[PDB]
């Protein structure tokens, strides 16, 4: 069978905090008034959620509103206990209050209000400089959030909220989020597809916040490499052939045989065989302001096959790459 596997950092975080922290399920949920928000306008629809901008008429105060689906509504203990648990956290969306929605009859989550700068602009305009302050301000919430004994598990560009005029970001969309429990095996489904890690598309239940890590590496590729997404798969199987024709298929073997993974026969006919490409393939003209020696080490300890390997939110944040960015 599989070689079990731990994380290196915070295993023990969730057996030291007393069984209420992590005990979702236990977890009593107080309601407050659904008439206080009224709701503005729909923002988006997911398979789990419908999002809305809407007012707090007891203080007269911009507010979003998730109402989420009842295929979600079954998990929601779990995603409200997570936003307690992270609350005030650095760089966390803040859970303002919970509600039933009146017409879906599902819990409604309440968050502060963050004026978002349009995902176009932000991508179309951010400066080497810029690039390297908003990945240190997502360190601050990953750190935190493993050092509370919680892995994200949907890390995107569209569940990082960035109000640019006051350099503030959010990191929002705590749906599929999990407490971290060493030898706990865990949904290989979840994250989405273009920021899924190896470790998910090889079926290996027994990951940790170091997923985390390679989603944040995924944003990082595509923003200096001018790619959206980097990892452009057809489906989750063609998504590992496309980390492999830039990593390779050698450390994805090795990755493999470490943990006794057994890959899915149907990788045999389309792995091929790939050797590790360097990253100068990727630079242009155009990107090449985006791109120096300490952006590529940051990467290429972040995108790494062996989940085991990757550098944790902490070491991260005092790599080389963040030098320049004003503490
Ligand atoms: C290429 C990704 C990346 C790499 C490195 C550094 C930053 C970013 C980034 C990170 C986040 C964003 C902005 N994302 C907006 C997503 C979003 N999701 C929302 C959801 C709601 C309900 C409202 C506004 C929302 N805005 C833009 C960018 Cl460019």
């Amino acid at each position: 069978g599989p070689v079990p596997s731990r994380a290196r950092v915070y295993t023990d975080v969730n057996t030291h905090r007393p069984s209420e922290y992590w005990d979702y399920e236990s977890h009593v949920v107080e309601w407050g008034n659904q008439d206080d928000y009224q709701l503005v306008r729909k923002l988006g629809r997911g398979k789990y959620s419908e999002v809305f901008e809407a007012i707090n008429i007891t203080n007269n105060e911009k507010v979003v509103v998730k109402i989420l689906k009842p295929v979600a509504a079954a998990k929601i203990k779990r995603e409200i206990k997570i936003l307690e648990n992270l609350r005030g956290g650095p760089n966390i969306i803040t859970l303002a209050d919970i509600v039933k929605d009146p017409v879906s009859r599902t819990p409604a989550l309440v968050f502060e209000h963050v004026n978002n700068t349009d995902f176009k602009q932000l991508y179309q305009t951010l400066t080497d400089y810029d690039i390297r302050f908003y990945m240190y301000e997502i360190l601050k919430a990953l750190d935190y959030c493993h050092s509370m004994g919680i892995m994200h598990r949907d890390v995107k560009p569209h569940n990082v909220m960035i109000d640019h005029e006051h350099r503030k970001l959010r990191l929002i969309d705590w749906g599929l989020a999990e407490f971290y429990h060493p030898g706990q095996e865990y949904n290989v489904r979840v994250a989405s597809r273009y920021f899924k890690g190896p470790e998910l598309l090889v079926d290996y239940q027994m990951y940790d916040y170091s997923l985390d890590m390679w989603s944040l590496g995924c944003m990082l590729a595509s923003m200096i490499f001018r790619k959206e997404p980097f990892f452009h798969g057809h489906d989750n199987y063609d998504q590992l052939v496309r980390i492999a024709k830039v990593l390779g298929t050698e450390d994805l073997y090795d990755y493999i045989d470490k943990y006794n993974i057994e890959l899915d026969p149907r990788f045999n006919d389309i792995l091929g065989r790939h050797s590790r490409k360097r990253w100068e393939r990727f630079v242009h003209s155009e990107n090449q302001h985006l791109v120096s020696p300490e952006a590529l080490d940051f990467l290429d300890k972040l995108l790494r096959y062996d989940h085991q390997s990757r550098l944790t939110a902490r070491e991260a944040m005092e790599h080389p790459y963040f030098y320049t960015v004003v503490k």
